[PDB]
């Protein structure tokens, strides 16, 4: 029942394409804001594990 937040972070791996989409599925558990999520990112909050 998380279509929404689902939803809302493909518009943020849009902008941020960089960063795990299922990583940032979380960050709008924790904010449910893209605006948030989106400088979350940029704070650290979320982090991109490269590859490895």
């Amino acid at each position: 029942s998380n279509s929404q937040l689902n939803a809302m972070a493909h518009q943020i791996q849009e902008m941020f394409p960089q960063v795990p989409y299922h990583l940032v599925l979380q960050d709008l558990q924790l904010t449910r804001s893209v605006e948030i999520t989106t400088d979350n990112i940029l704070e650290g909050r979320i982090q991109v594990p490269f590859p490895t």
